């Protein structure tokens, strides 16, 4: 005479919350931006980025990741 | 005589909120911007941005991954 | 006479908040950026970011992991 | 052999009397009022009143609460 | 062999004469009231009032409150 | 052979006579009010009131409260 119950019970929340959240940015100014180039000589790859105001978020990661198992046996 | 219950129960939320979430840009301003240019020499590829006011977001993580297996077995 | 219950639960709560979040930036102000180069040389890949006021949030972390493993045996 | 009575009384008033009562605003005058405006610049909101006599109330109080409770209770 | 009376009573009062109350302004004036603007700026929110003769009343409290409890137990 | 009377009587008045209670105001009189304004630069919230004769209450208190409890209780 055997009895086996098995329930196991899984509730468990995994939450990532990455980058900008929830920020407040109340009336920000960017400032007067003057750039001037003369005569100037690149032999290569040249990047560039202006501006008088910027806001930039960048997520390589945050990602979330769940193993699991449930076994049972007899005899 | 044997009897077997199995009722495993799983309610886990797996969530990710990456990126920019909920901010607010309550009346932001870009200044001016001026960029000026002479005789200039470029001799590979060139990248250029130029704005007066810029709002980015990029994301490449974030991706959520579940793993799950339920077993059993007897004799 | 054999009876046997499995039962184990959980409510576990994983959480990462990565990045800026809840900030307030209350009127925030750039000054004036002036930038003048003359007869410059380069000869390696160049790059450059110019601007009055800038905000940058970048997380390669915060991607939270879980393993779990449920086991029962009898004879 | 057990007897109660229980026969509690109330008649206590309770009253506000908030704001502007029984005045006697008896052949007041507002003398001339007179604006000028000339070149002006606004840029957020603006909010405004002018007038010869102004006669105001405002009452966000005044609120009266009353909790009770009568209670008995035997073996 | 037990008797038990039980007859609280109450008539309390409670009052609150918040504001102006019962005041005579017999016969008041206001004078010539000029108000000249040449070539102003404003950046942010502006509020303004401008009147003779001004009576104001205001009262965010004389609230009034009440709490009472009347209770009896026995074994 | 037990008896029991609870009478408690009560008559108490709460009163509270907050801000401008009679006043009398005979006659006054506001003189003449100039006011002039040239190349004024805001860069914050304004507020102004501007005028010949004011009378102003302001009343945040004046709230009363009362808290009482009867009990009686036996064996």
């Amino acid at each position: 005479s055997v009895q086996i119950v098995y329930k196991p019970v899984d509730l468990s929340k995994v939450t990532s919350k990455c980058g900008s959240l929830g920020n407040i940015h109340h009336k920000p100014g960017g400032g007067q931006v003057e750039v001037k180039s003369e005569k100037l000589d690149f032999k290569d790859r040249v990047q560039s980025k202006i501006g008088s105001l910027d806001n930039i978020t960048h997520v390589p990661g945050g990602g979330n990741k769940k193993i699991e198992t449930h076994k049972l046996t007899f005899r």
